[PDB]
C-alpha cells in the first residue's frame, strides 16, 4: 500500500554518554552536548542530547517519540538524523553535535565575516535537504533559520522535525488542527485552512532565505501575528534585503505567490542558487565581501576549539560513523 519504513531505532545505554553539558533550555526542556562512546569501539562521537523537563506529561513522551520516528527515518547530507534514543527517567534524543549551532544565531553573530559565497551555498544546501525531504514525502512545516544547524560554516543541515508529517501513497495536503504555529513562516493557505504541502514548505524556504540575506532580521518585526493573514491578503511581502540583487529577491518573491503550484520546486531552487553560487558577487552585493573568511576543518584550533585533548585521539564525527 505504501513502502515499509525499515529505519532502525537504536536504543542507547546511558552509560555510553559522557562529558554532558548544557547548550540551551526552553519550556520544552534541554539540549546538552556530550560524547557517545559505543562500548568497545575506540570511537568517541560528539553528540547533542534533547530531553524534556519530565517524563510525566503523556503528550511529552509522545511528541518526542514522534520526532524520533521522523528523525530516524531520514538520511541525507543536508538533514540531521537520529543516532538513537536513551530511555531514562526521560526520553532523550541523541544526534550528531552541530558545533556552530543554529544558523539564525550564526548569521547574527558573524555577519561581518559572511560573504556572498556562503549565503548562496547555504541556500543550495537547504534546498537540497528540502528536496530530499520531499522525495521522502515529508512536509517539514517548521523550516526557519533557527531550524537549520551548522556542522561547519561550509555545511548546514535541517533539523527540528517535531511538526513534520508524512503524506500517504496518494495524498497531497496535510490538514492540521491546533497548537502554536510559526505564523510568520507559513504560507497563506496554511494560515487560513491549515493546508500544508511541499509547496507550503517552499514559502517557508523563502522566508528562511530572507532571514539569511538580512543577517538574521526578524520578519514582519512588530507586526502582531494576528495581523499577518491580512497583510498577506493585501499583497504585502517581506522587503528586498539591501544585499540582494533583483535576481535573488525575485526567487524569494516567487516562493510567496498565492497559487501554491506557481511557486518554485525545491529542485528548481537548487539549480538557480547553484548557478548563482558560481559567480556570487554578481548576485549578492556585500561591502568588503572578497576579504572574508570563516573557520574550515583544515585549521589548527578547529578540533581543539571543540575538543578536550584527552579525547582527540579517537573522536569520530557521526558522518563518518556508519553501522550496517
Ligand atoms: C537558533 C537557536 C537554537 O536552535 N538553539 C539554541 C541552542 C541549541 O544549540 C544546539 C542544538 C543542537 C542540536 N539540537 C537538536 C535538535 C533536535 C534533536 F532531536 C536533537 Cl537530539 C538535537 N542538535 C545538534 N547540535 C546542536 C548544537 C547546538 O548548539 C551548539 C539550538
Amino acid at each position: 500500500g505504501e513502502a515499509p519504513n525499515q529505519a532502525l531505532l537504536r536504543i542507547l545505554k546511558e552509560t555510553e554518554f559522557k562529558k554532558i553539558k548544557v547548550l540551551g533550555s526552553g519550556a520544552f526542556g534541554t539540549v546538552y552536548k556530550g560524547l557517545w562512546i559505543p562500548e568497545g569501539e575506540k570511537v568517541k562521537i560528539p553528540v547533542a542530547i534533547k530531553e524534556l523537563r519530565e517524563a510525566t506529561s503523556p503528550k511529552a513522551n509522545k511528541e518526542i517519540l514522534d520526532e524520533a520516528y521522523v528523525m530516524a527515518s531520514v538520511d541525507n547530507p543536508h538533514v540531521c538524523r537520529l543516532l538513537g534514543i536513551c530511555l531514562t527517567s526521560t526520553v532523550q534524543l541523541i544526534t550528531q553535535l552541530m558545533p556552530f549551532g543554529c544558523l539564525l544565531d550564526y548569521v547574527r553573530e558573524h555577519k561581518d565575516n559572511i560573504g556572498s559565497q556562503y549565503l548562496l551555498n547555504w541556500c543550495v544546501q537547504i534546498a537540497k535537504g528540502m528536496n530530499y525531504l520531499e522525495d521522502r514525502r515529508l512536509v517539514h512545516r517548521d523550516l526557519a533559520a533557527r531550524n537549520v544547524l551548522v556542522k561547519t560554516p561550509q555545511h548546514v543541515k535541517i533539523t527540528d522535525f517535531g511538526l513534520a508529517k508524512l503524506l500517504g501513497a496518494e495524498e497531497k495536503e496535510y490538514h492540521a488542527e491546533g497548537g502554536k504555529v510559526p505564523i510568520k513562516w507559513m504560507a497563506l493557505e496554511s494560515i487560513l485552512h491549515r493546508i500544508y504541502t511541499h509547496q507550503s514548505d517552499v514559502w517557508s524556504y523563502g522566508v528562511t532565505v530572507w532571514e539569511l540575506m538580512t543577517f538574521g532580521s526578524k520578519p514582519y518585526d512588530g507586526i502582531p501575528a494576528s495581523e499577518i493573514s491580512s497583510i498577506l491578503e493585501k499583497g504585502e511581502r517581506l522587503p528586498q534585503p539591501p544585499i540582494c540583487t533583483i535576481d535573488v529577491y525575485m526567487i524569494m518573491v516567487k516562493c510567496w505567490m498565492i497559487d501554491a503550484d506557481s511557486r518554485p520546486k525545491f529542485r528548481e531552487l537548487i539549480i538557480e542558487f547553484s548557478k548563482m553560487a558560481r559567480d556570487p558577487q554578481r548576485y549578492l552585493v556585500i561591502q568588503g565581501d572578497e576579504r572574508m573568511h570563516l573557520p574550515s576543518p583544515t585549521d589548527s584550533n578547529f578540533y581543539r576549539a571543540l575538543m578536550d585533548e584527552e579525547d582527540m585521539d579517537d573522536v569520530v564525527d557521526a558522518d563518518e560513523y556508519l553501522i550496517p
